[PDB]
């Protein structure tokens, strides 16, 4: 089976890549809007599996990566800033750990096999002032963002930029399509 | 430029560029030979404050970084494996085990002869490998010339387990949390 990025993210685009497999992106039709009751880790479960499900028809053959990220700032969730979002993104986080949710789902849309993980990466922000936070609004774990942070601390570096990477290898693994042996 | 990075290699260029403060390079001047009895970490604390100074009578009002990485498995220095039959041999040294760099760094200020250094560990943990994926990934990535016979920002994922440190950027070669901190401590936070 051919494999499917569910996602039109540049950023997952890159990631994926690392790995070798030919692949095709698409964008999936989903509402990831958080519901009242939800737990960051029930949302990005939920929301990769429903991106890689949604595109079950379009690519039947297929499988398909979905994934969702998330951060807590201060017990809430929160996204995509979408410019004075990022800034106050950024006086949340001053002197805080920041945890980071990255959910991840394979969907194999031939057999229907699934599988999921949530993994987790946390920030240790550094104590910023405003000028500083106003010198660098306007973060980018892999870019000028390391000016903010004290220690990055999780399994997967890549995880933290969008993808789990490790995660995934192993539910390729799980697939018989190892990068490895492709 | 008040930056100066005491390095010819190209990956430390492209790093020292994410803080986005003007510098420019210049080659030190050292023997990086391991001496007799030198440990990992005392080699690179040694290398990375010998590059850094090895500018000073060039740049003698300067902010100057030297750094210098190691690739230990098995408590022993590894070096680039030149030949596939040694990137295999590494790779199953590597196998179930957890490869440990250790990147040493230092900020010589030559206007007032301030010297700081840190050696910053980073841990890769490897999945158990099979011969087969062993060879396989020597044949698609040829690491004939990388320390370990891996690749940890591309393909050398495929291999690993977790990933454990304080920073990504010191696994590929530069601490850069850990110079920010020395960065500031001398009056230029890269954020100002």
């Amino acid at each position: 089976p051919k494999l499917i990025l569910a996602s039109t993210s540049p950023w997952r685009r890159a990631l994926l890549e690392k790995l070798q497999i030919s692949f095709e992106c698409a964008a999936p039709e989903v509402d990831e809007t958080p519901r009242s009751d939800e737990s960051p880790r029930q949302l990005v479960l939920r929301l990769a599996q429903e991106k890689a499900q949604s595109l079950a028809s379009r690519y039947p053959d297929h499988l398909i990566i979905g994934s969702d990220q998330v951060c807590v700032l201060d017990g809430e969730i929160t996204g995509k800033p979408l410019e004075e979002n990022a800034r106050l993104q950024l006086r949340k986080a001053s002197g805080n750990i920041v945890t980071f949710y990255t959910g991840l789902a394979l969907f194999n849309s031939a057999n229907g096999h699934l599988q999921t993980e949530v993994e987790p990466f946390d920030v240790h922000f550094r104590h910023l002032s405003e000028a500083e936070i106003d010198n660098y609004v306007r973060f980018k774990s892999e870019g000028f963002g390391i000016t903010l942070f004290e220690r990055l601390e999780g399994r997967d570096p890549n995880t933290l930029v969008g993808l789990p990477l490790i995660a995934l290898c192993q539910m390729l693994r799980r697939e018989g399509k190892n990068p490895l042996m492709g």
